[PDB]
C-alpha cells in the first residue's frame, strides 16, 4: 500500500449532494453505503450520510469544471477523484458525469469507483500491488461478492487500526 494525514475522528459523515441520471436516488445511495462498509468492516471508522448541510465528505457528479479548478474531461480519461483528509475540499468525492455509471458492468460499477475513491477520502494513496483496490487501474470482476485485498486492508488499517 501506500500514503504519502488520517481524520482525527472515527466518526465520519457523508452527503449525497447531487445524483447521476444514470441510477435511480436508490441505487446510488446502495453503492456509496456498500462502498463506505469496505473499509468500516476492517477499522473502527463508522460513516453517517447526512441528508442537508456540510459533511466531512461530500459526494457530487459533476462535468467538465466543478468548483474546484481539477476539471473532468468529458467520455474516458479521467471518471473521478477525491481530497485527502482534512476540512471542506478534504476527504470530498467527485464523479464524472461524462462517464456512464451503472450498479452492474455496462459503464463504470459505481460501487467499486467509490470504493477505491473512499481510499483516498481516508488517506490511501496508490498500491503498487495489482490485485489492490488503491492500483490505478479499475477492473470489473464479474462477481457478486467484494472482499477488500488484505493489501489495503492493511494500508488502511496502518492509519486508523482494527
Ligand atoms: C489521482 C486521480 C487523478 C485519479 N483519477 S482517475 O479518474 O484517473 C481514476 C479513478 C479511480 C480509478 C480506480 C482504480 C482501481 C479501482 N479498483 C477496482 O476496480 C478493483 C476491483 C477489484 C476487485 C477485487 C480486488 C481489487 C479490486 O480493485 C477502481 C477505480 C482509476 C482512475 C484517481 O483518483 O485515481
Ligand atoms: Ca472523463
Ligand atoms: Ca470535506
Ligand atoms: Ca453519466
Ligand atoms: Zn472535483
Ligand atoms: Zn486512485
Amino acid at each position: 500500500y501506500n500514503v504519502f494525514l488520517k481524520w482525527s475522528k472515527m466518526n465520519l459523515t457523508y452527503r449525497i449532494v447531487n445524483y447521476t441520471p444514470d441510477m435511480t436516488h436508490s441505487e446510488v445511495e446502495k453503492a456509496f453505503k456498500k462502498a463506505f462498509k469496505v473499509w468500516s468492516d476492517v477499522t473502527p471508522l463508522n460513516f453517517t450520510r447526512l441528508h442537508d448541510g456540510i459533511a466531512d465528505i461530500m459526494i457530487s457528479f459533476g462535468i467538465k469544471e466543478h468548483g474546484d479548478f481539477y476539471p473532468f474531461d468529458g467520455p474516458s480519461g479521467l471518471l473521478a477523484h477525491a481530497f485527502p483528509p482534512g476540512p471542506n475540499y478534504g476527504g470530498d468525492a467527485h464523479f464524472d458525469d461524462d462517464e456512464t455509471w451503472t450498479s452492474s458492468s455496462k459503464g463504470y460499477n459505481l460501487f467499486l469507483v467509490a470504493a477505491h475513491e473512499f481510499g483516498h477520502s481516508l488517506g490511501l494513496d496508490h498500491s503498487k500491488d495489482p490485485g489492490a483496490l488503491m492500483f490505478p487501474i479499475y477492473t470489473y470482476t464479474g462477481k457478486s461478492h467484494f472482499m477488500l485485498p488484505d493489501d489495503d486492508v492493511q494500508g488502511i488499517q496502518s492509519l486508523y487500526g482494527p
